[PDB]
């Protein structure tokens, strides 16, 4: 007896792997991205007055309130959203129902964790186009992107803000993609779960210029500080969200009803207190703190627009023996990279406490 | 542009979808199967200790406290328990790790809604193994059993207590059905969610006559009264559980944590407290109350030895027809078999309050 080869995608991620390793070692979490503080009250209480009254099985497309909820803040109706159990569960029913044997997807590198396994394993392979890294920071080249596309091509997998890299993808660039989708037909999967966290003029989406063909991913964890509730969501063309639901219906049948009735009340009060105004304040505090102590050890720092990851430079050092010597975890280039990935570029998570943020780099500044 | 041919699996599952048809025509929802009542008090305050404590990334195979007390229960080590959204991940990932396309899986029939579409997204086969109906109840013919198996055969997926029919596979079927899969080294999947709901005597489990190959599956809301909490588990030989818990990494990486945290404290308070019990009593005396009911009114009623589900027949219905005229939702027998389904049979949940259930007997009665 032996498991099917499919299995060999099936290796534990660097990124909760760091995590065990950083708790084991004492030291401070700069990797795997999920907040230090807990959510915010309103949300937390949301969550309380569910309990007891809505426990049980929601439908698989989502609570109907939560899909009334997040139709309104996307501005369609509520049948063209899907509720999953995470945006990790959205992309890999995505992928699944997008994409098999004979096909290809675009990614985007460095990409995100979870966007080549899931291509792996719907039988699809999977073509890169490496962003350019210069001085000033990383770059599309749109040229590379259209030089990428083929006849097998069926898909393009954006993601934006873009983790790792912060970029956050502007007007004439949505434009010349939606553009290009259109040419050959594409479909266009965008991994926005940091949609309102960015730190400039708030960016226009995909789904504005290429609506026919766009999914729009998000995600409750990442739009609330609360990583664990696993509750996200799928916006796209109406006519083919009841097959997506379809398909999430049998990988984990429907999201945690309680944690879906708080945060579809929770996305309403956000909106109308300021919560997220707020929220991208704290963070935009926190980046300028990581971003100036690093500088100020003479690194080099690419200054994030989006989510809350930075990338710099730490010249001879690899992620284990930092984490040793230093006691301070950081993810390497090597995690979001398939081959040949940049010398020394180290990915720093900032959604952490002052405190957390100036022990690193009191930290990081001894070990120069 | 068009979705992957493999969508062909995503159609809609009947079970939700009778009861959004039951609340619509304000019918009695004996359909799909969930609780009426809230769960247990324990489990909602440790529930509440946790929110604002534990609610960031748990580890994929789960959170520590949740794997350790499940470890403690099945007497293994945490190494071997991984903690999934909900029963019906775990199944999901089971047949993404053990069969793939070439690769064949014995079912047994009547089956529960997850199980053939898990094994088309597969990329294997389903050969199915219709258990016999007699007046008495259901069977399972152990040589039919033995003659589905081919060279193909990867592995066998039971269910017990089962759903639909309510049976709870006896020892010496449970032994002859170890040794099958020992001879031809197949997979044994066991969906054991109602593990704990059970009338009779305390059931054995598969995993003892093939703790070598046997993979378990349990449910916290089929334990817990909450079906909406998503936490479901697997336990099996610890030489294959870095992989499951690798593969459910990314269909929805890790289970919700604060449940997760919750559920961990209320399955050492449930047995402490002796919760399981009272359950089982609570259970016994609404099944022996819509049984009876069905009876006065001259139906076929198969009692069932778990589960809080049962069969009979109502002669020349239809499962929407019944819904619109009774204004009560039952499932037909056309959602547990492929082709051929037994005539005139239906399942009904009782995990309902007892005005409900005598709700349903009244509407059922003047039909
Ligand atoms: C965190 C993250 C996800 C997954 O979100 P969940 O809701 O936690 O499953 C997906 N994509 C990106 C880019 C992320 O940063
Ligand atoms: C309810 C049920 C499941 C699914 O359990 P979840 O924890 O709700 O996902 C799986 N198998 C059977 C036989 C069930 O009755
Ligand atoms: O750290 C990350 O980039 C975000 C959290 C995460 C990591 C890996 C898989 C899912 C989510
Ligand atoms: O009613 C059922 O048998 C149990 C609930 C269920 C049904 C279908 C898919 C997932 C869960």
């Amino acid at each position: 007896m032996r498991l099917h080869p499919r299995t060999e995608a099936a290796k534990e991620s660097i990124f909760p792997r760091m995590s065990g390793l950083a708790q084991r070692l004492g030291a401070v979490n700069l990797g795997q991205g999920f907040p230090s503080n807990p959510p915010p009250p309103f949300l937390l209480e949301a969550v309380r007055r569910a309990l007891g009254r809505q426990d049980q099985y929601a439908p698989p497309a989502g609570l109907p309130a939560l899909r009334e909820a997040l139709a309104e803040e996307f501005a369609v109706e509520p049948e063209s959203v899907v509720v999953t159990s995470g945006a990790t569960e959205a992309l890999y029913v995505l992928l699944q129902s997008l994409v098999g044997p004979g096909d290809e997807v675009v990614v985007l590198e460095p990409f995100f964790d979870v966007y080549l396994p899931d291509a792996f394993l719907a039988g699809a392979k999977a073509r890169l186009v490496r962003l350019d890294l210069t001085p000033e920071g990383f770059r599309l080249d749109l040229s590379a992107l259209e030089k990428a596309l083929t006849p097998r091509t069926r898909a393009l997998l954006l993601n934006t803000p873009m983790n790792p890299t912060g970029l956050v993808f502007g007007e004439r660039e949505l434009e010349a993609i939606a553009r290009l989708a259109r040419a050959h037909d594409l479909f266009l999967i965008s991994d926005e779960v940091y949609d309102e966290l960015y730190y400039g003029e708030r960016p226009r989406r995909l789904r504005e210029f290429a609506p026919e063909r766009t999914f729009t991913v998000g995600s409750a964890g990442k739009r609330l500080e609360a990583t664990g509730y696993r509750v996200g969501w799928i916006v796209g063309p109406k006519e083919f969200m009841p097959r997506l639901a379809g398909m999430r219906q049998w990988t984990s049948f429907s999201a945690p009803t309680p944690l879906q009735a708080g945060v579809a009340e929770a996305l309403k009060l956000a909106r109308r207190e300021g919560f997220y105004e707020a929220l991208r304040e704290g963070y935009r505090r926190r980046r300028d703190l990581l971003a100036g102590g690093l500088r100020a050890m003479g690194l080099r720092v690419y200054v994030p627009e989006g989510t809350y990851f930075l990338m710099a430079e730490l010249p001879g050092w690899d992620a284990f023996r930092l984490v040793e010597e230093a006691r301070v975890a950081l993810i390497p280039a090597s995690a979001f990279y398939l081959e040949d990935p940049p010398k020394d570029l180290f990915r720093f998570a900032f959604c952490k406490t002052e405190e957390e943020l100036h022990l690193a780099l009191e930290r990081l500044g001894r070990v120069v």
